[PDB]
């Protein structure tokens, strides 16, 4: 609830700048989302606005407990270093 605050207060940058497809293979491999979660994220319409493109992914991760939080953070550390620093305040 408070741990997730780090993601939620940065949800705007995360929702725009994450390309979900880059993250899902690692998230799935770590078992924090499944094939169907990935489907929902990958099959979502490609809109003119990218502002909410990773919105669905975040909302799914929000339901995945501290494991989800920690694995998501490492996925940012791997793939989106500036976003990782944003979330962790470093």
């Amino acid at each position: 609830a408070a741990l997730w605050d780090n993601v939620e207060c940065n949800r705007h940058m995360l929702s725009r700048y994450i390309n979900p497809a880059k993250l899902t293979p690692y998230l799935r491999q770590c078992k924090v989302i499944d094939e169907q979660d990935e489907d929902e994220v990958l099959n979502a319409p490609m809109l003119p606005s990218k502002i909410n493109r990773a919105g669905r992914l975040l909302d799914i991760l929000h339901t995945k407990g501290q494991r989800g939080y920690v694995v998501f953070l490492e996925s940012l550390e791997f793939y989106y270093p500036e976003l990782y620093k944003l979330v962790t305040g470093k």
